[PDB]
This record gives C-alpha cells, sequence and structure tokens, in this order.
C-alpha cells in the first residue's frame, strides 16, 4: 500500500536545486531537508552497504536530529536500529512522515533523474506525490560541472568533461520529460532557475499555489533560521559542492551566465533539441 503523497524536487545537477530546497525548509508546512539517499533502494541494509558519497551526506542523520531533538550520536543509533532490523524503505519514508507531521516532505536529489527506474519508484511507493521540475539553462549546468570537476561521478573520467557534462544535463532533462509526460499535468510545476533568482516572489508564490500553502515571508530568506545548512559543511553535502554558502542573499547575477558561457564545442544536435522544448536560446 502506498504512503500519503509528497513533494519531489527534480533537476539536472547544477540547477539550484539546493537553493531551492533551503528556500522551502522555511516554510511552517513543509520540512526539505539535504539529501536523504533513501529513494534509490529497497531495504535499509542495501542502503547502508551501497551508499558512498565524497561528502559526508548526512541528511538522514540530521533530519532525525531535527524532528526528535537529537545529538547525531543518538542519531546515528537510530539509523543503525533500522539499518539492523533492515527496514524497507518505505517503512523508513512512513516514519519520517510520522515524525514531521503535519508537515509534508520535500525530497530533492538531482541523481534521481539519471535513472528512470529511481523516478519510478517514487509513483510506486508514494500516492499522488508532486514534482517541482527545476531547470537550468545547458551553458550555466555545463560550465558549473565541469569547473566543479564532477566528470569521474558519472564513471566518465577519462571522456570530454564538456561532453561528459552536456550527456548529465541531456539524460536528466530527457529523463524527467519522459517521467513527467505520463503524469497527470496537475501534479507538475516547472520552474526555471533563472526566473527562480531573478524573480523569487513570483516564482515562490506561484509555487504556492501549486503546493496549496500560504505565502510566508520566511521562503524569501534561505540564510536566516535553522535550514540544515549549519555546522560542519561537509555533512549537509554527499556529490558536490551546491556553493550555497558562498553567498549571503539569493543572487540573480548567476542567472544571464548563459549569455557570455563560451563551451569549446556548439551542443550536439540532439541537446539542442531538448534546450528548444525547454524554451532555452543558444547563443
Ligand atoms: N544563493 C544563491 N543564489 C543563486 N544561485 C545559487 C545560490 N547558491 C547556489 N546557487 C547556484 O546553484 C548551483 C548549484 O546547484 P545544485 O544545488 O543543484 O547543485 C550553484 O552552482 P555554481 O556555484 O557551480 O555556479 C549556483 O550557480
Ligand atoms: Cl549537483
Ligand atoms: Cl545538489
Ligand atoms: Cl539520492
Ligand atoms: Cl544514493
Ligand atoms: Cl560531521
Ligand atoms: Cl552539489
Ligand atoms: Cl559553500
Ligand atoms: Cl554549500
Ligand atoms: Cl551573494
Ligand atoms: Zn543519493
Ligand atoms: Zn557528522
Ligand atoms: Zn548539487
Ligand atoms: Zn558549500
Ligand atoms: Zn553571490
Amino acid at each position: 500500500s502506498r504512503l500519503p503523497g509528497i513533494i519531489f524536487i527534480l533537476s539536472s545537477p547544477r540547477s539550484g536545486s539546493t537553493l531551492l530546497r533551503v528556500m522551502l525548509a522555511g516554510h511552517s508546512s513543509l520540512f526539505s531537508p539535504p539529501e536523504l539517499h533513501l529513494l534509490p533502494f529497497n531495504t535499509m541494509k542495501e542502503r547502508q552497504e551501497q551508499l558512498n558519497l565524497s561528502y559526508l551526506g548526512e541528511g538522514l542523520q540530521k533530519t532525525f536530529m531535527e524532528v526528535k531533538n537529537l545529538d547525531a550520536t543518538a542519531s546515528q543509533a537510530l539509523i543503525k536500529d533500522l539499518e539492523s532490523q533492515n527496514l524497507s524503505i518505505q517503512q523508513v519514508y512512513g516514519m519520517l512522515q510520522e515524525n514531521i507531521a503535519p508537515r509534508l516532505l520535500v525530497d530533492k536529489s538531482p541523481t534521481y533523474a539519471m535513472e528512470p527506474t529511481i523516478l519510478e519508484r517514487g509513483e510506486a511507493l508514494f500516492a499522488n506525490s508532486k514534482y517541482i521540475y527545476l531547470v537550468r539553462h545547458p551553458y550555466s549546468v555545463i560550465e558549473s560541472f565541469v569547473r566543479m570537476r564532477m566528470q569521474k561521478l558519472v564513471g566518465l573520467g577519462e571522456e570530454n568533461p564538456y561532453r561528459v557534462a552536456e550527456q548529465v544535463w541531456a539524460k536528466s532533462n530527457q529523463n524527467i520529460l519522459n517521467f513527467l509526460s505520463q503524469l497527470e499535468p496537475e501534479r507538475q510545476h516547472q520552474i526555471r532557475y533563472e526566473d527562480l533568482v531573478k524573480k523569487p516572489q513570483q516564482v515562490l508564490s506561484q509555487l504556492c499555489d501549486f503546493l496549496n500553502v500560504p505565502f510566508e515571508p520566511e521562503l524569501l530568506q534561505p540564510y536566516q533560521g535553522d535550514r540544515m545548512t549549519g555546522g560542519v559543511h561537509a555533512a549537509s553535502l554527499s556529490i558536490s559542492d551546491p556553493n550555497f554558502l558562498k553567498h549571503n542573499t539569493i543572487d540573480e547575477s548567476l542567472a544571464d551566465k548563459w549569455k557570455t558561457i563560451q563551451l569549446p564545442y556548439p551542443l550536439k544536435s540532439e541537446t539542442q533539441r531538448i534546450a528548444s522544448q525547454l524554451s532555452y536560446e543558444l547563443p
């Protein structure tokens, strides 16, 4: 039997997903943690055995700390107990839902879009979830991915970094497009990164209407309060650094970077078609 629906943020890497999840973390109706790394796995033992991350990836540990007012050691002890009994991932999600209730979980990870079977698992575990599809211009994503030296994470450190980055953007976006094409229009909402940082009030107000929550001022203040970004920096990171703490406001200047970014190669024809579908211009 499926769990009550949650909210997913789906995106390519480097699309401002962390910024968005942190904005939403401020809303009293929502609970929006660093990556939980639950969705890709069937059981907690599978997760423990297979979950290897460049940084500490303590989203789940931090979640139990917040919702149960626990120190790090006690939260870890709880997670180890779930692993020892080998709870299903659905059982752990159910436990999270009860511990955050009446708040709704916001589940964000750019890695979900890399595997169509992971996207499908969301629909298998949950009923009537809502999907926020966050998109960013391919030039901006590619420049960032290459700058951050993420090519190794794909298992393609021997190929051209720019082409590897392009493939990540193209595959993630095509996978999301394919997945969402099968779902009710009423359960999906697109956000463009460029709009998010240039017009956050308008974007967030429209998102609030989609989520059926009222607007709260905290949405516009991602650097205020406890939004699970504090303490040891490496603890909220998983696959790379979103560079959220290298800024101190919603920084609009990062939107238009695509207007001047010079990539070594024109995007492949297939990538250009995806960009066209998403209404991005390619200078
Ligand atoms: N406060 C802020 N304002 C605007 N954009 C931000 C931001 N913090 C992070 N970002 C953008 O989000 C990107 C990371 O996205 P994600 O969280 O999906 O990995 C960053 O990549 P760069 O710092 O490499 O430019 C940056 O462009
Ligand atoms: Cl990323
Ligand atoms: Cl991320
Ligand atoms: Cl994940
Ligand atoms: Cl994972
Ligand atoms: Cl730590
Ligand atoms: Cl990141
Ligand atoms: Cl940072
Ligand atoms: Cl950060
Ligand atoms: Cl800034
Ligand atoms: Zn993960
Ligand atoms: Zn720690
Ligand atoms: Zn990221
Ligand atoms: Zn950082
Ligand atoms: Zn800045």
